[PDB]
């Protein structure tokens, strides 16, 4: 409310609320492509847990920015949560992928959040995205890409082989 | 898939997937009850955390069911999302009231979910709801009312003194 | 000493050194607040404690402005100290009013200062004030915002009765 | 207040908020000296260490003596604090010269809020004073005495090298 | 890579590479220092120490840039590493001067680096520069700046004593 | 310095710093293939993680005979640091082909240093390179040797493949 919020612009506020629905879209994307591996027929584990760790990981970012929306005085507003782009996400190589699409879009989404609250000289806002947002985003897709590099030198190989090693011998389970 | 699929009508697998939307609708619900009570404005710390908690319980609800439908050999369809009825809550005694219609709600799909395994002879879908489900639907719903009664004779009272009260002497901060 | 000085504009440092005073006259206000709420007739120890604890927190604030001060080779000048505005603060309400007005005032110094290192591309003394200062400004300034709602919805109902409770059920003591 | 105030004169009262300026002066002056001594260009730690450790002693006393105010029933009454009154403290036998000078003069301010209490037959304010700060400046003055004969037999032989050595061997780091 | 690669100029890659090679070649700077200072004829192993601890911080952080460098998908680029300035480094006053004087041109390198991400619109660059790097040279040149003045203090008075009494009561052996 | 020196030749004393520098130099070779295989397009860990160890190793070894040169009372004297001879560096054969050929050259140089060493009639060196520098090398070389070997049957086999594997279940990580 209006007794606590000092140099928090309506387009900010707007802005943080968009933010929120592209990560729980990403955290239910994520939830999806989790229990895609799950399935009896794709089975397997490692890809499952990875992707129900991002999906956590995603849900809890929303959290952080509703709980700052309510710090500043911003008021949170819900919108519907569009389904996730596929019902079915192909093999580790086409879901890693999608899943670094993914995040270089929510990376350009709080790329350009942290330059909204540049040019509104909000500074609180700026350092947040900057101490919990920006340098996590950049470590995971370093770490999404290193996978990428490995899952695809292990299928040009010998493509079903490949695919388990890399879940059983980089990914946890 | 096919490789496993014993006694798993297409009619119960769609049901599944219409219930997982309905729980994760009912987190979403929660996740928005309980920012509203962490408003400046509104400050209730205690039902705010009532309501953060009921939003992870019914996430889990959702979780348990995607697993049980790859389990079973169906598979996981998603749905858009709808976003929460209300964007504000009004008083404690209004949201734990919107709070009851909810679970009786979600209680009545479990209910209907389970006669339809009743009608196509799966003992593993309604021991799987029984033993998951409805005794903590039951269990929560009678918290909903002892809570609902007490607010009521507190604010029946003095309002305000009356809301302060209840978050902090019975509800946990 | 212009043997380390560097990158550090003289209007930093003489804004430094306002601040610093501006931290040194909010302590010396919440030591007033606090020794106020001890008095035999008012008699509110958890609201004695509260604003016992904010005149150490900011004193703490300007002895780091002084330790960064000396970090970067500016000097620190040292002016009078002119009284808290009042003698006697009314009731819990009226106090918690004053402190909200107060850490405004802060906040607003803070952020015209970050401006300032902006603008004179400082970096150094930005970050400082977004790791030290901003963040914790910002926390505080919500907490003071809760309790106020918190404050006002008791003493609506009962102002006796109301700003006893406040005092017992939310106040550390 | 007059609920609880017995045998506590107007003088007293008005002399006991005296002495909490006096003292809250001092601590501001030995806040100045102690960053005084971590300056660059001036750089000697224990010295910084020991000045800074008076200042909290001398706030401490202030806080006392309000305590003590409200537990007779007087009423706090604070004054704008003036600014020390030097910006540059000179050597640390300069330095250890002013701290002694302003100990002897809130030594003074004790002996002659004492003398007023035996006046006016106030034993409890001549306990006070005796159990809290009499013994302990006598103490502190000893403890300067003695620093101040040590600084001038190292001084008188080579400077310099004479205040590193007191620094270095004498306070502590 | 391209794959990972977002927001992250030619310029600031480029500028990057030079700054890995400035780290190194003043990591290389103190470990030549540091060795001096090991000499049979020169013996003053706490200014070994002191210089040999650098060569270590200034390796690290030439690694730390690197880490940075491929978390971004930027190209390492190796250049030749030109030998330190001087073979001899006089007394510990000549070389701690040398030393500040080095790291007056490494603090202006970043600086200048974070002025080019700024333009650049480039908040990770600009936030890993102020976490890492900014303030702790901040730190370190205060240190240095501290060591002078002492360094100064004792070698006008007596030159050879005071090195040794430097060396023994301030620096860690 | 003349002071200490004692049996220790001008060639020697030369030779040790050309050492020196070749140590130097690999230790930079090795940090150039450590964080070549850190690249997201590259991505093999244990290869990055043991060239990494390598280049510690080789810093080390400069160390250790820096130190020896004081010692004895020789100077150390430092040149320009070559970069190293790749910019990139292939795949982990091409890699582990390059680092034996380095090591096989730093092992002739110390082999020519013992001879000088010998003919010089210098036991001290010998005995010093026997300790500490031919046994260490004997072993790194066997080593190699033998991961050569291992990576050569895995990469004839299936290139991709072959190389994950040898990383994953022989290099550490
Ligand atoms: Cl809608
Ligand atoms: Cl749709
Ligand atoms: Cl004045
Ligand atoms: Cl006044
Ligand atoms: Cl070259
Ligand atoms: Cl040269």
């Amino acid at each position: 409310s209006s007794q606590i919020r000092q140099n928090y612009s309506t387009e900010v506020e707007a802005a943080v609320n968009r933010l929120v629905n592209l990560y729980l879209r990403a955290s239910y994307t994520y939830l999806s492509l989790g229990f895609y591996f799950d399935r009896d027929d794709v089975a397997l584990e490692g890809v499952c847990h990875f992707f129900r760790e991002l999906a956590e990981e995603k849900r809890e970012g929303a959290e952080r920015l509703l709980k700052m929306q309510n710090q500043r005085g911003g008021r949170a507003l819900f919108q519907d949560l569009q389904k996730p782009s596929q019902d079915e996400w192909g093999t580790t190589l086409d879901a890693m992928k999608a899943a670094i699409v993914l995040e270089k879009s929510l990376n350009q989404a709080l790329l350009d959040l942290h330059a909204l609250g540049s040019a509104q000289a909000d500074p609180h806002l700026c350092d947040f995205l900057e101490s919990h947002f920006l340098d996590e985003e950049v470590k995971l897709i370093k770490k999404m890409g290193d996978h990428l590099t490995n899952i695809q030198r292990l299928v040009g190989s010998q493509a079903g082989l490949g695919e388990y090693l890399f879940e059983r011998l980089t990914l946890k389970h």
